[PDB]
C-alpha cells in the first residue's frame, strides 16, 4: 500500500487495533476511540452514507460540537513526509523531478479524505444547522474554515456549503375545504370555548398547530435522552414545545370535563371531546386521537361512570375502538401506522418510551484492556428509533389556518397559574365531587351553559 504520514505530526494514522477500533464490502463499526471514529467518517478508501449519517445524528452524546469541527478540520490538515538535507538541496537544482510517491499520496490520501471532509461538513450544515445557530463561535469557525479551502477539485463543494450556510443563516397544490364555525363568531375570540367552536374546526385547527409542533423536531432532541436532562432546553427545544402542548391539551380536556358539574351538561362535554377525536383519526392525526384518548383514562375522568355511561352507543364504541390502538404495547397502533401515508401527524409518546429505554439498557462505553471505547452500536441503534420519526415530516395538511382559532389553542393554560401537582390534585377533587365514591347517591348540578349543548355534528358544511 503507501506510508501514511508520521503519529507525531498527524493523529489519524494510528493504524487500527483491537484496543482502538471494533467491528460488529464496508464493515459495520461497533465501537472506537473518537479519533478512529473520525478516521472511518471521512475513510479515504470508500464513502459511508449510513455512518455519516448516523454519526451526525448521535455525536453530541459523545463529542461536543467545538470539538467536533476541530477534529474534522485536524484530519484536512494532511502534512506532507519532510525531505532530508539531500533532498532539499536536490530540489533547488533541477536533479530529479516530482517525486512519484508524493504525487500518489496526493491523489490516493489526502484529496481522497479532504473532500470526505468537506462531505461531512455539507452534511453538517444541511441536515444539523441548528448547532451552528445554537452557538456563534462555532458558526465563525465553520465559515472560515470553508472560506479558506483552496482547491481546484473541492471548489465545487466549497460553493456548495456556502449556499446551504447563506440561505440557512437567512432564515396548496388544492383547495382546502371551506372554514367551520358554530356559536361563536368569526373574529370574536372571547366566545372561543370547546362547545362554541365547531367540532370540526376545532380537530383541523389542532391538527395543524400539531403538525408543525411534529415537524420542526429532529431526531438528536431525542439522543441520549437529552429532553429529561440538565440542558434540555437548549437541546430539545422543539421537543419540549410539542410535549408541552400534549400536556396541556390533555389537561385541558380534563378540565372541561370535571368542572361541568351537570351531568347532561358533562355528557355534553364528553361527547364533542369524542367528536373531535373523530376528525382527529378522520385526518389521521394519531397524536391527537391518543391525546384524547389519554384524557379519557386520567385518573379524573374514568372513574365517572354516570357521564360514560350517559354517553351516546355509537361514541361508547368510537371511543372503544381508539382505546385499541395504545392496547398490548399499541400492537395495533403499530400495524395501522406501518401502511399510512402523509399528511400524518403520528403519536410521538412511543418514541420517548423506547429511546428511554433504550438508552438506559445499552453502556456509554465499551471496555478493551481497560480502555474506553464509544460504544457506537448503541447509538446506531437509538438512531434507528429516531430515523422513522422523519417520515411524516414533509408532507403538510391541506387545511387552511384560521389565526384566531391557532392563537385560541397555541394559548391554552389550562393549570392557570396553580403547579402540576397542586392542578391534577385539584381536578381530581373535582371528580370525587360531581360524582362522590360508592356510598353517596348522585348529587344533581345547576347548568353552567347558557348556549344550546346540540352539537353540530363532524360532517362538513360542504353545500
Amino acid at each position: 500500500q503507501m506510508r501514511l504520514p508520521s503519529a507525531d505530526v498527524y493523529r489519524f494514522a494510528e493504524p487500527d487495533s483491537e484496543e482502538n477500533i471494533i467491528f460488529e464490502g464496508i464493515p459495520i463499526i461497533k465501537a472506537g476511540t473518537v479519533i478512529k471514529l473520525i478516521e472511518r467518517l471521512t475513510y479515504h478508501m470508500y464513502a459511508d452514507p449510513n455512518f455519516v449519517r448516523t454519526f451526525l445524528t448521535t455525536y453530541r452524546s459523545f463529542c461536543k460540537p467545538q470539538e467536533l469541527l476541530s477534529l474534522i478540520i485536524e484530519r484536512f490538515e494532511i502534512p506532507e513526509p519532510e525531505p532530508t538535507e539531500a533532498d532539499r538541496i536536490a530540489i533547488e537544482n533541477g536533479d530529479q523531478p516530482l517525486s512519484a510517491e508524493l504525487k500518489r499520496f496526493r491523489k490516493e490520501y489526502i484529496q481522497p479524505v479532504q473532500l470526505r471532509v468537506l462531505n461531512v461538513c455539507r452534511h453538517w450544515v444541511e441536515h444539523h444547522f441548528y448547532d451552528f445557530e445554537r452557538d456563534a463561535y462555532l458558526l465563525q469557525r465553520m465559515e472560515e474554515f470553508i472560506g479558506t479551502v483552496r482547491g481546484k477539485a473541492m471548489k465545487k463543494w466549497v460553493e456548495s456549503i456556502t449556499k446551504i450556510i447563506q440561505r440557512k443563516k437567512i432564515a396548496f397544490q388544492s383547495s382546502p375545504p371551506t372554514v367551520e364555525w358554530h356559536i361563536s363568531r368569526p373574529g370574536h375570540i372571547e366566545t372561543f370555548d370547546l362547545l362554541t367552536l365547531h367540532p370540526i374546526e376545532i380537530a383541523r385547527q389542532l391538527t395543524l398547530l400539531e403538525s408543525d409542533l411534529y415537524r420542526a423536531v429532529q431526531p438528536s432532541e431525542l439522543v441520549g435522552s437529552v429532553w429529561t436532562k440538565e440542558d434540555k432546553e437548549i437541546n430539545s427545544p422543539n421537543l419540549l414545545k410539542m410535549i408541552r402542548h400534549t400536556t396541556n391539551l390533555t389537561l385541558w380536556f380534563e378540565k372541561c370535563i370535571v368542572e361541568t358539574e351537570n351531568l347532561e351538561e358533562r355528557v355534553a362535554v364528553v361527547s364533542r371531546i369524542i367528536e373531535i377525536l373523530q376528525v382527529f383519526q378522520e385526518l389521521n392525526n394519531f397524536n391527537g386521537v391518543l391525546e384524547v384518548v389519554s384524557a379519557m383514562n386520567s385518573s379524573p375522568v374514568y372513574r365517572l361512570d354516570h357521564t360514560f355511561e350517559q354517553i351516546p352507543s355509537r361514541q361508547k364504541k368510537i371511543l372503544e375502538e381508539a382505546h385499541e390502538l395504545s392496547e398490548d404495547h399499541y400492537k395495533k397502533y403499530l400495524a395501522k401506522l406501518r401502511s399510512i401515508n402523509p399528511p400524518c401527524v403520528p403519536f410521538f409518546g412511543i418514541y420517548l418510551t423506547n429511546i428511554l429505554k433504550t438508552e438506559e439498557g445499552n453502556p456509554e462505553v465499551l471496555k478493551r484492556h481497560g480502555k474506553e471505547l464509544i460504544n457506537f452500536s448503541k447509538r446506531r441503534k437509538v438512531a434507528e428509533i429516531t430515523g422513522e420519526i422523519q417520515q411524516y415530516q414533509n408532507q403538510p395538511y391541506c387545511l387552511r389556518v384560521e389565526s384566531d382559532i391557532k392563537r385560541f389553542f397555541e394559548n391554552l393554560n389550562p393549570m392557570g397559574n396553580s403547579m402540576e401537582k397542586e392542578f391534577t390534585d385539584y381536578l381530581f377533587n373535582k371528580s370525587l365531587e360531581i360524582e362522590p365514591r360508592n356510598p353517596k347517591p348522585l348529587p344533581r348540578f345547576p347548568k353552567k351553559y347558557s348556549y344550546p349543548l346540540k352539537s353540530p355534528g363532524v360532517r362538513p358544511s360542504n353545500p
